[PDB]
């Protein structure tokens, strides 16, 4: 018989700029392959608003009303969080579009594919390391992705030799980032990396080309979107940044694998939608597509019926075990305990020119 999925995104509230990628992104999957083992799969679509309390409830009702054997996570990290506690409480497996960690035994019944910031910080210090830096100044959001980042950059630079020279931060409304700016400028550091996303992301880079900085600038994946590069103008040419390799597949050389993978992905993404993609969301929906088809022919294997909790716990093992699964975003390489499954093939660094990005 059939087998059902369950999809939960954001088509209204706040989150909905993602959640809106993030169904195309489904749109593509279903025109790519639709079934598994030649059994057709039921989609179950539900619209959490945004909000974290509704993507629970709603997870709860394609659990024991739909009886979905697994969920492939929404647009925000709150509300993919939420999903995995009923995850867990109802032994439903769950595949995460969203960043969300939930460390340990809380998370077993989880993956996350988005890849950990630390890893995409690692890419573009060992950029750094390469064009000569030997010092750099961060400035950041005063928030926990501002936090994540200047971890990770404490953690990637400090071993190789490069010295972190200062930590500013501010808020994600501030109009202003000048005084900050100020100091960094003044301490003439090798590069400048922020810590931010969206248009606000732009702010210091305006400030430090007004200010004359003539060093290297830096930034995250959070900033790799058409917004922030024309907010950012002339202030943001030659940016640096890791990306997950979609979006620059047709960049990529022969021997990486995510390039096929990404342009079977392009392709089903102009069949259903009809245009190409060009946002990392979409992508995300793909690779889970990809996993669950994956882990499903594996669960098949083990003559649990769909539906059913063993065939749940089946699907479960297969996903939290999967071994090199290439996807869009990165090669999938999950163990048990551990929520993620990306390595340094999970990304690349590019360079803003002409307002394109580029491969380095």
């Amino acid at each position: 018989a059939d087998l059902k999925v369950g999809f939960i995104t954001s088509l209204s509230g706040p989150v909905s700029s993602l959640g809106i990628p993030y169904e195309k992104g489904m749109k593509a999957a279903i025109a790519y392959k639709s079934d598994v083992g030649g059994r057709k799969i039921q989609l179950v679509q539900l619209d959490d608003a945004s909000d974290p309390s509704t993507a629970a409830r709603n997870a709860r009702k394609m659990i024991d009303e739909d009886k979905v054997d697994v969920i492939i996570g929404t647009a925000g990290s709150p509300g993919a969080l939420a999903i995995a506690g009923v995850a867990r409480e109802t032994k439903t497996p769950l595949i995460s579009i969203a960043n969300a960690n939930l460390p340990g035994e809380e998370g077993a019944w989880m993956v996350t594919l988005p890849q950990p910031a630390p890893l995409m910080v690692s890419a573009v210090v060992e950029r750094m390391k390469k064009s000569g830096v030997k010092t750099v100044g961060y400035i950041g959001f005063s928030d926990a992705w501002g936090d994540l980042v200047y971890d990770a950059l404490q953690k990637s630079a400090e071993p190789a030799g490069i010295k972190i020279v200062s930590n500013e931060r501010y808020a994600r409304a501030d109009s202003s980032v000048t005084g900050q700016v100020l100091k960094i400028v003044a301490l003439r550091p090798d590069a400048v990396i922020t810590g931010t996303s969206g248009t606000p992301g732009a702010l210091p880079y305006l400030a430090l080309a007004e200010r004359g900085y003539k060093g290297q600038i830096y930034g995250m994946h959070a900033l790799i979107n058409p917004d922030f590069v024309r907010v950012g103008g002339a202030s943001v040419e030659g940016l640096l940044a890791p990306t997950g390799p979609v979006i620059v597949a047709e960049q990529l050389p022969s021997e990486n694998p995510i390039r096929k993978v990404s342009m079977d992905f392009r392709a089903a993404y102009q069949k259903a939608n009809g245009a190409p993609p060009t946002d990392a969301f979409s992508a995300y929906t793909f690779d889970a597509w990809l996993l669950y088809l994956d882990a499903a022919q594996r669960a098949l294997a083990t003559k649990a019926e769909p539906g059913t909790p063993q065939f749940r716990l089946a699907l479960r093992d297969a996903i939290v075990s999967t071994k090199e699964l290439v996807g869009t975003h990165s090669v999938y390489n999950f163990k048990p305990t551990d929520r993620y499954g990306s390595d340094e093939r999970s990304r690349v660094v590019v360079k803003l020119e002409k307002g394109q990005w580029k491969l380095v």
